[PDB]
């Protein structure tokens, strides 16, 4: 009964793995072998050519342009005034993008409100693995954010930043040629 | 035959649940989080009232959580090496990993050493920011702020703010508690 | 159909959680209570005793030795000329290991090619939570990489490193 369903789900896992290996030389989570990355993206209203893994969470008002790659284990949170992301962006695995915060709410024992502020990222941006972007941040166009960064403030166009907190290292012109 | 019919059925369920979650709760979740409810999972694991935990969270060994605590996606709660306690009104951000064991010696010795173990505790009224890592043996008090991207290697007293890898005390946390 | 399948998937979740809690003292994501970590590893061609969570992604050519533990929320990317990993390694939760990168492709508006370089990790290595290893890196044997690290350069055998970026701290002889 339930054990038949389990056994069938196990068979589907083995077969879908064999399929993903042969056709796309990859092995993916079960969820990612049911759900299609391009269809999910369409269904959420993102630009054509944009893709999003099953493992990604998308909250509230989020806009994404064309040909933007949204990686696995990502967070796109537009619950706090909307998140807007541009075209041709790389949103690496484990990148988290926020428009709200609950620090005061926790530290006050549940009394204080949630803090909220909108966030926007331009086009032709690269957000390295495990980048955290906090609420109220504006990122310009043609920006590189290195892996593991924590972005607490606006970044101008054509900049490379990294660190916790992220600081401006230099321009990103080299990556554009 | 049935393999592909089940796939179709799962695909149809996914489309219907996504469409549903988009209109009611204004969000799109992983397949797993559309079968498994965050509140029911918390209730089942014995957690306090109003506590919630995503399907993607891993809970190993002895783990207890108080009330009104938010356990985020892609989290690790590892009580396997002597018990993990987390208090009430806590924010456990996405990607936060909390441990009571590790395997460094096991690996480095070619599989011969034991797993090392130590219980871990977090108080009430704490905030652990995205991708915070808490290692075995840590005791965190009440009303602590741990900033994003931190690696906490030692006990943190109540009413403190820390961040960094490894985390250091930056100042007290009293200003965050106000009304 | 749809209501029903939903209802049965829920029932199965409750029943599997109950069984995992009693038998292995754990609660796991839905997908990790379908997929067995040792079977998935075997199917992927990994060595005997290796395990990998459902939540892991493996791209391209990836070779993994015996008795290597591959944790949840991991990325093993061998798409840019192969990733090789040795025996008895701990690949903690959140670790991402790459052989490709798309910085130029994004920053050029989709014009530039994907950059590629093979990556290698020896045996008896520990990679701490959320370690990021970039393309082209060679990690020796018996290396410790501390949590929250970004590995941008080679690491010799018997070394301990950590940081973003990762720097050498000392030898790893104490852990052996
Ligand atoms: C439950 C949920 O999901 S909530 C949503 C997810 N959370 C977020 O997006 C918020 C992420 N931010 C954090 O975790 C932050 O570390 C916080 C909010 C906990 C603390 O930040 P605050 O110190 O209040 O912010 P502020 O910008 O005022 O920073 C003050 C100083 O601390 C530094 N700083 C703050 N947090 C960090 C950090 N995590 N690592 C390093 N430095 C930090 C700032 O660079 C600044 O340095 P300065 O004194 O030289 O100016
Ligand atoms: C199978 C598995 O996945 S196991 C479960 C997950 N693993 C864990 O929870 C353990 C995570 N811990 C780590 O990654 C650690 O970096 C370790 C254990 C590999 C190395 O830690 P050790 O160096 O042995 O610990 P110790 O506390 O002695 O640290 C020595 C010094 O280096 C610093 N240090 C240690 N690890 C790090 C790190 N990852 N980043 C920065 N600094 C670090 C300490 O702050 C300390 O500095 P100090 O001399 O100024 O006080
Ligand atoms: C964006 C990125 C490529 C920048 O790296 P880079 O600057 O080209 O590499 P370099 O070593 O030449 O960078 C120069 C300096 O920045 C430092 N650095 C680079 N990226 C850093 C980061 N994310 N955090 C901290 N320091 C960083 C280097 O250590 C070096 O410091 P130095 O002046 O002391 O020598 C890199 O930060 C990154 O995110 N890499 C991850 C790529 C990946 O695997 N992506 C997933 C697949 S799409
Ligand atoms: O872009 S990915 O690296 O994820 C996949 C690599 C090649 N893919 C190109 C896009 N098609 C589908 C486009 O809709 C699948 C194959």
């Amino acid at each position: 009964g339930h054990m038949i369903l389990l056994k069938e789900l196990k068979e589907l896992f083995f077969l879908r793995t064999t399929y993903y290996l042969k056709k796309y030389n990859r092995s993916l989570p079960f969820g990612d072998m049911i759900v299609d990355r391009w269809d999910k993206a369409k269904l959420l209203g993102f630009g054509e050519g944009t893709s999003i893994y099953d493992s990604s969470i998308v909250l509230g008002e989020v806009k994404v342009g064309k040909d933007t790659w949204i990686g696995p284990n990502t967070i796109l949170d537009g619950s706090g005034g909307g998140l807007i992301i541009g075209s041709n962006c790389s949103i690496s695995a484990g990148v988290q993008i926020y428009t709200h915060d609950t620090v005061r709410k926790s530290l006050s024992g549940g009394k204080a409100d949630i803090d909220k502020a909108s966030t926007r990222i331009g086009s032709d941006c690269y957000l390295g693995p495990n980048t955290i972007i906090v609420k109220g941040v504006k990122i310009g166009d043609r920006v590189v954010v290195g892996a593991n960064s924590l972005v607490l403030k606006d970044i101008p166009s054509d900049c490379k930043v990294f660190g916790s907190p992220a600081v401006i290292i230099t321009d990103s012109l080299n990556y554009q040629r």
